[PDB]
């Protein structure tokens, strides 16, 4: 068994992601000055869809930038506009240690001074080391050392679903 | 009026950080690489207090590192250890926007790789502006925004009480 079971299916990711959606707009009590931007590879293709959902049901459209972030490198970074002063929510697939998300924070503020900064995460599966947290999650993950997550989305992998592994 | 009540008293503290310490503890499965580092001026005896207690109830000393920074000032700095591999505990007495967390985590980053990171608070007063969460809380304290919690202990202030103020 490298596989081990099916955690999300994707009538369940799309439900998750638009309860981020309202969440995140209940939180910043709007769309103003709020913006997402994707990291981590399929956080972007998330972000998208988040953004989506919100135009969806909110009418006006939040931008989404690009912070591809992998540990420490980065395929492409791009950020349409202005991080200061704005309501700024990351968006990553798989929430792990905290390392890589603090990592894109570090990257955020070194850019600008936004009014607030998020973390939205499609699952969160434990083990941090460092004080990092999501303010959004799609679904708590309980694993163990061994295990893997596998989050893969059409935009990426052609099929959407969240899959555990272990080795 | 800007006071407006007694958020704790003396008893409550010392019993609270008492509960820090030994959360941290059971944490770290032990004392092995465990460093604890104050921050944000009172931080630093709640540190020394925190490790006096560990010792206390386990045995061997605790290194209490001091990285006094502010909101960005550093009034002293003095870390007697290599923060690499070791499980660092940040120590201050009050989490708010996480700001100050955030820039004591930068700085510790800076110095060296911890094995992991935590953060310990006394109080956590929400209204958070960052993905920062404290692993270890003395008392949850709902505020409001114009509120204010002040945190006075003996060696700072002469007296442990934390009061709550509003303006
Ligand atoms: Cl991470
Ligand atoms: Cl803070």
């Amino acid at each position: 068994m490298r596989f081990k079971a099916e955690l999300m299916n994707a009538p369940e990711m799309r439900r998750a992601l638009y309860r981020i959606a309202h969440e995140i707009v209940e939180a910043n009590k709007g769309t103003e000055g709020l913006a997402l931007v994707g990291i981590h590879t399929r956080g972007i293709p998330l972000a998208h869809r988040i953004a989506r959902f919100i135009a969806e049901f909110e009418g006006k459209e939040v931008p989404v930038g690009v912070l591809d972030i992998t540990l420490p490198q980065v395929r492409e970074t791009r950020i349409p506009f202005d991080l200061t002063g704005k309501a700024i929510v990351l968006v990553d697939d798989v929430l792990y240690t905290g390392r890589t998300a603090r990592a894109a924070l570090d990257a955020l503020i070194d850019l600008g001074r936004p009014r607030r900064i998020y973390l939205a995460v499609l699952v969160d599966r434990g083990h941090r080391e460092l004080p990092i947290r999501a303010d959004f999650v799609g679904k708590n993950v309980p694993t163990s050392r061994s295990e893997v997550v596998k989050v893969k989305v059409e935009e990426v992998d052609g099929e959407d679903r969240v899959e555990l592994w272990e080795r």
